[PDB]
């Protein structure tokens, strides 16, 4: 045994799983909002000699020893984020976060007190839960437990952010850090509007560009280092492997500077994390040279126009969808006043299009819309006569559970319902085929094999 | 642009800095104790196609859907976490979503502990990692000490060994609510039942981190904290030579006539989702799967075994140099040299053994902010089939690298300038450039995991 | 020395400033709110040789001993506060608490966590501190620091308390408990409302009776102990000495019981106290059988009677008044629109009819209003027809201030104007003389003495 | 009604109990240590017309107004506070507010601590009150241990010292903000210059609670903790002889080229009001300020070297009939008798003496939830005109009842069974009637302060 062996021959059994996975994401159309496929030259990186290397410290001010490569590669990382996001290095990026979700929570031990007060979109109005989300028996998630904040939300029947409800219990709960963060949302953040809000209630305003990654990076859509510190993932739109970073301003905001200076660096090393996954930051660093190219310059523009190409047509169905229409990547169908919900995803899932449940604007265990993500296919050279194409896909899928229900009552029933008809089940096999047949003519980021 | 492209030829300034820190892994001698040199087999697995799906949700218990083969991977990489160091499923359970050993240890916190409760663990100045709260005399640093009140429990300081007469002490005093036995920087063991004595009378959790010694305790090398122990907290690299990952190992089952039930399953489950955490990273949860059915072989026991000959060999060798070291010797994977006898300390060696492409960091040693010692590490050099004979060479290199620094200290005063010295004098750094370059050619010679070229 | 000499023998620089306070209580018309006078009976009790009784302990569960005596004073508080405040010993009372802050800090620490949230009327709209309150710069209250809370207002244009914006910030707060607390409020809490308002939320309600204690007790004014735990203090309302207790509900709510048992107890000790007062609790006791008597039904009467007649009175001389009118012990005056506002009390001041500043329902250092309470010159045998006597002092005193604000701009100068002026100085000796002849002409309970 | 009627025909029920309390206090031998016998002047004060003055602000800075002669009984207070003992206003000052030493204590912490901050404490069951940070090893009962977290410092077992030795090695494995030097009971006295060391080595506040000790230092009768503490806590009553209040002692003034300033007064007074308290109790005010001129008197000094004097007499008595006293003997106001040695628990005797009317309370001895000994107060009778003839006849009377319920012990088994013994046995209580009453007779022989009436 020397440590170079191939996966397909030291554990087959691996190996076996691996090839299935990329069988079912080259086999299927994924319209997850959050998914993408990563690049190969990413791909790369991520599994590279650098996961080899514990680097625990700071440009110039590392505790360990022999770093001299992953420190220009640590620089690298950042000078791309600051090119791909420019802006003056008046601003500075620290890249060490395991993912988002760690990103968020460094910021808020980073500026914010324990049981200091935050604002946030709530998780069913278009966040998720690392934005505060206490449920109505337990607190969930931990921003919510060392933290104490409360929801902010938007106007129900509107889709857009209730900027009414939101100065008012922004004056009665004075928080230190409100967040504008988007996981399900179709349209554009005031980021002026906010910012002047943050100042009247005194709390300093976060976001999430998880979502909105390269769509701000391209110059595609607005961006916030004239309006806004706001943290992001890497993947998602930037297309890249699962890390996250956070940007803060630096400088002056004798005149007073900024604070978002050290406390971030120290928040995610050593209060929160210890190794920074180098081979994630390398990884990541490909796909922000990636972000600087003329290509994701079109593949940004080609999401938006998918993505309103895919509601256009979603809009002509005979579907309803909430926020009116859509202005970003994401759609987020409000499927009620068509007779279907969000949780009869399981339908979709046996044809292989996977969708995910979304919160239903303004509904009462089962959601009433879904959320569909144009950038992971958009990827894959789609483009909108195929954008189009996909739509009909999801109208024959929404008629398949569109009858079961009619035929049902229980949702324990309507999932055991595609399993043992036996004349769905024709239904449903026949359909993830053509499915498959489709999904396959196109190309597909990283290894042929892996 | 399709994505399929080689990293070579869309990339090639990454390209450079790539097979630049894999000649520097291959051109130095890296003596980190939490270092090692993941397999090719887990690195096709980590830079996978894995990384391309979000499974925010758990085996069976998913939120999100489409997660057939995806679930796959997790319930195998729980069967071989639970086999690599022999628990049978119905008393022991594991986690295997944590995205290090950081996020894994204050994932039990958050799971069993309320806010502001106490925690005890080894200081840092004294063997133990920040994850076991540490704080500073002026600052609280780690966020084990900010979100959880605690307090460290330190060593005898002419002994080297866990004082656990000022714990139990301690303890009694302060009637803390979890109790840590992990280990950053300490070449013995430690006594689990001991400290199980401890948590119990208290009532408190007993939690160790096999962060230094999980591949040790995989291979049944060292003694395990798996009979004495709550909850086991580890990272997936380092001893077990992985992907940079965690894992949570928690007991299930049975503990008036009614019985006492085991409540961490499903707390533990739901501190790193989705309390903590969000999507799994199961690129990394199958390249740690993948490396955890190569530690449950022969040749994983073998290494195991050869990781603490190859320590205790190069203990054995620098105690005959003239070279001191805290707790008298090692039992475990990592030597602790104490530098205060040679005359030079812990800081101003780092340097000069770097620059040499020997990779050490400081340590610090009972009795003082700039440290007195090192701490090395075999695991590193193990994997890349060293042995006994060709671990006391590098002491020698160690021995004669120390007295170039041990010179230049003579020669200069401060630190700000003795790191200037090694720069610029054309005559130190001659004498570097060959054992630099000795060293170079002596560490080239032998294999390496992982890709040759990537 | 013996330890039994005369006050006014022993010390006489301490006889002097005691009974030329109880020269000024008899001189003035004290129309403060939170003001009374209390009984000699139970002033008698209050300096009693209950002082010299360490009793840290509880009706059977004493640590301590020889407590044989000062035991059935407990309990007889406690049995004068059940008939004081019908309802079968169903409830529970404990009349330990030091003062009233010291209550509410009690109860907060018996049902809620630290750091768990508090829903309070705000001190600008009607509310002491101990209700939980914030100001934009700092924390003030200890309600504030070790739980954290945000406000409850009340329609700033109607007076009366704001539902609207209760429900709503309710939802959003998910509060443990919220208070219906008084300390500047004249009319009537909707009990019924806001307990299934707590439902919804779930959280408990807890109020303040400082203000109504005697007003619930006589069934004058509509009692909590079907629509509510909540506290009290044992004066300002009650005639009694400076003591606290709070009310709690005992036994059922098998079924499920009430959990307000002995966790306040054990916050009132060995939580927060220590040695009760044990002079208080039996002042007060003495004070709670003045409670159940025919005279404090008619002396009740004669407040909330008064307190409509101050306000008719007041209404006709050209004044506005919050809330529209008055359904309780208080008046809420709103001095803006009359030129006036709250500060300019120090007028009034060297009149000797002592006031206090009070925030004005809606505007802008300097308050708009002041409050006036009935029952502390009520208790002097006060009548409607010497009610509206007070009224054209109260008229007579604005026009001072009103005069001497036209003359200046700064308010350091405006008190500076009373000092120097000569002239001024000539109305307010001359005006504070009849003020204290009228004033010496009622009785006064307590000692004649001191 | 007019509200100037007497107690004794507006609520006969209440003079009822008014007068037949005032009987047991001359009826009963009061032992107790934190109790005195106020004063008659400060009772006439207490039960004034300050009572009605809300007055909630402070001197000259009041939110309120017509607090013309209010005020000045307030800063007659402070004045009368800081010549007590001996502080010149410059250096130090006081606040007057505070409802008790417990609202006092925590009103300390809440001025210059943080919520879930570290505070040390000498334990309760070791000599400390709850206001110190007293938790139970099952729940956190005194409120300066839910709102603080907080650790307790115990004495040496087997000298009855406080243990300066295991307060000061867990001070540095604790970091806390604040110690305090409060004793609840403890015969000897606290070396503050020792804690001083403790305190600014690892930086934290002073503080000292004067409860059991004010009036001891007020007469200059013992070391005062004036010169080796930032901030000092007190009651009023207990050996002040005054009303029941507390006060809080901060030192004001000055403490590169600049100077330390003291950051404690404004602290500390936003920290009572508004922060904590109300409306200030002005009638206890005026009362404890009549005590406190008093108290600067050389009759208030002879009264305290009489309480030492009186203490010392009957600890020496209870030595020669076999009783034992932890520490050794006695240097303050109180006695510990050690119970366990002659064959009885705390509890069983303090039920004998309690119906004999010598007034004690059970106390925990240095070894084990029943306790074993008690504790005995001289400053209660030394108000009576006692004297040390007059205080080893108390001790004959003690012995003489102990031996009535050692007894009892052999006659029954349980203390549910023990406590109904002595009320239905017609010869253990005819016993008890001669011993009741032959103290009743000794007792009722003294003087009184206050009223003979009231
Ligand atoms: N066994 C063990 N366990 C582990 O876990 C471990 C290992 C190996 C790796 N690992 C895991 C990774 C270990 C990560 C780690 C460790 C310690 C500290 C720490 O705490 N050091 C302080 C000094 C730190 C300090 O003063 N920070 C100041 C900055 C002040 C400054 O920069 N300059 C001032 C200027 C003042 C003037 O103007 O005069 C000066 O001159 O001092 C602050 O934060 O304020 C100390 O050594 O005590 C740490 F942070 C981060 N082995
Ligand atoms: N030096 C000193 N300092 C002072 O400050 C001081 C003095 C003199 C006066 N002062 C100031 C006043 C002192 C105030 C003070 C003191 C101690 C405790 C305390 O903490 N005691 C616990 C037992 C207390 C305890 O178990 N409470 C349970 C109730 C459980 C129960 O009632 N029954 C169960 C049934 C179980 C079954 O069904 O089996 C049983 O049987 O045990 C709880 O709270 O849950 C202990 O002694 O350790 C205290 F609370 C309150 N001298």
């Amino acid at each position: 045994w020397t440590g170079q062996e191939s996966l397909s021959d030291s554990d087959p059994e691996m190996w076996e799983l691996l090839q299935r996975e990329k069988d079912r994401q080259c086999r299927g159309l994924e319209l997850i909002a959050s998914e993408n496929f990563c690049s190969r030259a990413a791909l790369e990186a991520l599994g590279s000699c650098l996961n080899n290397k514990y680097s625990e410290g700071y440009p110039g001010k590392r505790y360990y020893g022999g770093a001299e490569v992953v420190d220009e590669i640590e620089l690298l990382c950042q000078r791309r984020a600051l090119e791909a996001f420019d802006l003056d290095p008046q601003w500075g990026v620290n890249v060490q976060p395991y993912s988002g979700s760690p990103a968020n929570l460094a910021v808020y031990t980073a500026l914010l007190q324990p049981h200091d007060r935050i604002m946030g979109l709530d998780l069913p109005d278009g966040g998720h839960l690392t934005h505060g989300y206490m449920s109505d028996v337990k607190r969930i998630s931990a921003t919510s437990i060392f933290f104490e904040s409360m929801p902010y939300k938007l106007n129900p029947k509107t889709g857009l952010i209730d900027y009414n409800q939101l100065a008012l219990t922004a004056r009665l709960f004075r928080p230190r850090l409100i967040i504008a963060g988007t996981s399900a949302y179709a349209r554009l953040i005031d980021y002026a509007r906010m910012r002047e809000v943050c100042d009247e209630v005194k709390a300093h305003l976060l976001a999430d560009m998880a979502h909105i990654s390269g769509l701000v990076a391209a110059k595609v859509i607005p961006s916030p280092f004239k309006h806004a510190i706001v943290t992001t993932t890497t993947h998602k739109t930037l297309r890249g492997a699962r890390s996250g970073l956070i940007f803060y301003r630096k400088g002056v905001k004798r005149e007073i500077p900024y604070t978002f200076e050290d406390r971030i660096n120290f928040a995610v090393f050593p209060s929160l994390q210890g190794g920074p996954h180098n081979h994630a930051i390398a990884a990541v660093a490909v796909a922000l040279k990636q972000a600087c190219t003329p290509m994701f310059r079109e593949y940004s523009l080609q999401v938006l126009k998918n993505a309103r190409a895919m509601a256009d047509a979603l809009l002509e169905r005979g579907y309803s969808l909430v926020s009116g229409g859509t202005d970003n990547h994401l759609v987020l169908v409000d499927l009620r006043p068509k007779g279907l919900d969000g949780a009869r995803e399981r339908v979709l899932e046996l044809v292989s299009i996977t969708a995910n449940k979304n919160t239903c604007p303004g509904d009462r265990i089962t959601p009433g819309g879904l959320r569909l993500g144009a950038p992971a296919l958009t990827s894959r050279q789609f483009r909108e006569d195929d954008f189009r194409r996909v739509v009909d896909f999801i109208d024959e899928g929404v008629n398949i559970g569109l009858e079961v229900k009619s035929k049902t009552a229980k949702l324990q029933d309507f999932k055991s319902f595609l399993l043992k008809d036996s004349e769905t089940s024709q239904r449903l096999a026949n359909l993830r085929q053509r499915v498959e047949q489709f999904a396959r003519a196109f190309p597909m980021p990283g290894f042929d094999e892996h």
